[PDB]
């Protein structure tokens, strides 16, 4: 607190009263912009939302929630409010070809606001322009790639856009370029420490000092295990494509709850049953409204993430609220290797193969500290194929699943009737991870 | 014509040489701070007064790939990397080359890419899709920063997943696409597989590079997708994309002489070739500060196309890159380039674009086999296709001065590489 350094001091230690004043000003601006989108223009017309409906921050509960289903219904540009042809500079899309994915469109302002938030996060945990920042996140459509790339360049780091995979190349970059800061998912940070030992390098004696980990749920003990393996300080990083990507919520150097940047997001913790705010400090669904987005703002978006607001002031001096770890979700979505997957994406691929039966089972396991996804599917006794032909089909199933869910799964063709008789519900994901 | 930077793109040759000399002296003074060029300049008596004319650059020795491997990773870094270094890129072997950029270097690079896209008619109203690999490879971030700088609605699709590439083009109404020539053909084939006419999409402009390709292969891509395709040159050492680029005349690639000093040197003598002859492309960065490169031997073989261009731009044009020095192979003591084989295969419409040259040793003698896929448009029978196969062997024996074995294979039988297509497989 007495010796804490801030990227934007005036905003990061802003009084709660002036912070709420800033939220209300940006909330009115966001509602007036979103009114230009075809989607929110209909929502505001149906629910009588005018430019005078929002007079306080509590007036936001007048607006209905925006769901993933509504965004799929208005795919691809139903929620675009700005001039996409003149001001639109980027699209970020979620995985899939069997269904309508999620699309977020950004203007140059939106990219700058997003890069500033990521720079604010990196600076908060002690990362400076003198640091060598390596990003092991996937690039392309994944917001983790370009998100940290623009943020680290904005801070002034010597960036190493390593991208995903190739552990031996990740270790080569750290050794040759003297990397000090690394962005990786918790499970891959353990893999890199393992590969360091395989190549005869002490993972505790590298140039690494700071680690940024997120994208998937992990315990505080898992993080402390990563800190001991690599002799580093690891910080929890939260974000999602709908909210830009990285830079949404981030731990401070106290490593106790993730500070949510309330100047760019309005945070609500909602009871998934009633749809009403939970008692202060209880676990509920995270519902978010963008406050600095102009091309495609999102109002009261149901993340389906479950968390709580941690009570008490933080010793770092920052007044922005802190959320607890995200330990689960209120929908059927699962995360493997940091990638979000829906079970229907797997089913929509399997049904295309007449050699397969309708009964399938997706099992998630931890092997050698790395996450593995196994897809068991029964064979239809209609299959008039031998071993060589069925094995060629199995490889095609792996290929079509890899293209759809963006992770390589293990496909096992099992005998008809071998898989256990389900309760008759769509619950077909058996997670066996700790 | 419409220009991104009119004052520079149609600048008089006299003022363009004046600009080159000013930036050449600056580059030499900056590079003198690097451990590598500090030794090179001291050994060769290169001072701040050695360069008085653009011809005085021939006082400085060449920088090779071997020199960069020897000084890997930061032996040629001239600026303050800890303070001002904002990115490291790696080329696509042994230890890959490393180029370190400052914020100035990234801005100069992004500006050159936006200048290129604007030259071929791409505007902020276009939807730009980049199918280049994203990460250490300069094609990803290089075209991303350029297209955003111009103001395009960018689609960072990255490499692979053809079904997803086609979905983005259909749903986001993509108008401009960056792809390697071989992948542009793959996308057109996948369009047909998914029941979409590849000639009836929102695509208007294509940017193709990385792979050496013939003009006829480019015209084939233009007919498949009903687009205008433009040749894009670049390399990690020279930033990446935005180095050289065709104009709307599609006749030679304009080299941006405000950021690069171009030399065509004879690999034997080490002297400049007679004006317009084929030699090794030797390049010097003019607007790089963190890690400038002086007289770098690219290993690329090309020539400077003579005459001014009808587009009005005064920047010189290079011909297509016939091939790299490492791409060349030796069979029966005869030097042969893979592009010599491709230039003959493309003039047969019965053949596909996918081919593979395999080199083997049979009975202590070297043998050269050329596998080439048949196009689905071939309505010819056995006797007619065999007459074509004999004509292919004949025109090849006359071109490469060696008799090869030509085998017409089924469409899709030859392997497709993830990145650049592999045209030569040496098994000796
Ligand atoms: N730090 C984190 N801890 C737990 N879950 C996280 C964390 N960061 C992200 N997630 C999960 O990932 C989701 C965001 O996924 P996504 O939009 O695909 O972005 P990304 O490319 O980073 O995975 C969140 O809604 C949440 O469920
Ligand atoms: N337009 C082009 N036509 C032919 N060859 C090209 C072209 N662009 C690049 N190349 C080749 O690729 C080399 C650069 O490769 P590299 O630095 O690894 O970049 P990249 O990631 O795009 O492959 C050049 O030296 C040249 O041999
Ligand atoms: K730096
Ligand atoms: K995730
Ligand atoms: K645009
Ligand atoms: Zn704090
Ligand atoms: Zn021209």
């Amino acid at each position: 607190g007495m010796s804490t350094q801030y990227w934007e001091e005036e905003i990061e230690i802003m009084s709660r009263e002036k912070l709420q004043e800033l939220q209300l000003q940006r909330l009115k601006k966001t509602i007036n912009i979103a009114a230009n989108s075809p989607y929110y223009k209909e929502v505001f017309s149906k629910n009588g939302i005018t430019g005078d409906s929002i007079q306080s921050l509590d007036d936001i509960r007048k607006i209905p929630f925006t769901t993933k289903s509504d965004m799929r219904a208005n795919y691809p540009f139903g929620l675009v409010a700005g001039d996409m042809k003149r001001d639109g500079v980027r699209i970020h899309s979620s995985s899939g070809t069997t269904g309508n994915p999620t699309v977020i469109v950004h203007s140059q302002h939106d990219l700058d606001s997003w890069a500033n938030l990521v720079a604010r996060c990196l600076y908060m945990v002690g990362i400076r322009k003198t640091d060598v920042f390596q990003n092991s996140s996937g690039y392309g459509m994944f917001t983790g790639g370009l998100g940290f790339q623009y943020g680290a360049e904005r801070l002034g780091c010597l960036t190493v856009p390593a991208a995903a995979g190739n552990s031996k190349r990740q270790i080569k970059f750290i050794s040759d370029f003297k990397t000090t800061a690394l962005h990786a998912i918790p499970s891959y940070a353990i893999r890199l420490a393992e590969v360091f030992q395989e190549e005869g390098i002490d993972p505790r004696e590298t140039t690494l000092k700071t680690l940024v980990i997120g994208a998937e749920p992990h315990t505080d003990e898992q993080r402390r295990k990563i800190e001991r393996m690599l002799n580093v300080k690891a910080y929890n990083s939260f974000g999602m494509t709908e909210m830009n990507g990285p830079g949404v919520a981030f731990e401070c150097q106290e490593q106790n709850g993730m500070h949510f940047w309330e100047d760019c997001y309005l945070v609500e913790i909602i009871d998934p049953e009633t749809g009403e705010p939970v008692p202060e400090g209880e676990i509920g669904e995270l519902v978010l409204t963008t406050l600095d987005r102009e091309m495609m703002p999102l109002i009261r978006y149901r993340t389906r993430d479950l968390t709580r607001i941690l009570p008490g002031k933080c010793p770092c001096g920052r007044t922005h609220l802190r959320i607890d770890r995200i330990k689960g979700r209120s929908d059927d979505m699962f995360i493997i290797k940091g990638v979000n997957i829906f079970p229907m994406q797997v089913e929509k691929i399997l049904v295309q193969f007449p050699e397969l039966g309708s009964n399938y089972l997706i099992t998630l396991e931890t092997v050698n500290n790395q996450d593995e996804m196994i897809v068991e599917v029964e064979l239809s006794d209609l299959s008039t194929d031998n071993y060589i032909e069925l094995e060629k089909i199995r490889r095609d199933i792996i290929r079509q699943l890899k293209d759809e869910i963006l992770v390589t799964p293990k496909v096992k063709l099992v005998k008809k009737g071998s898989l256990p008789q389900s309760e008759g519900k769509a619950v077909r994901v058996k997670d066996l991870r700790d």
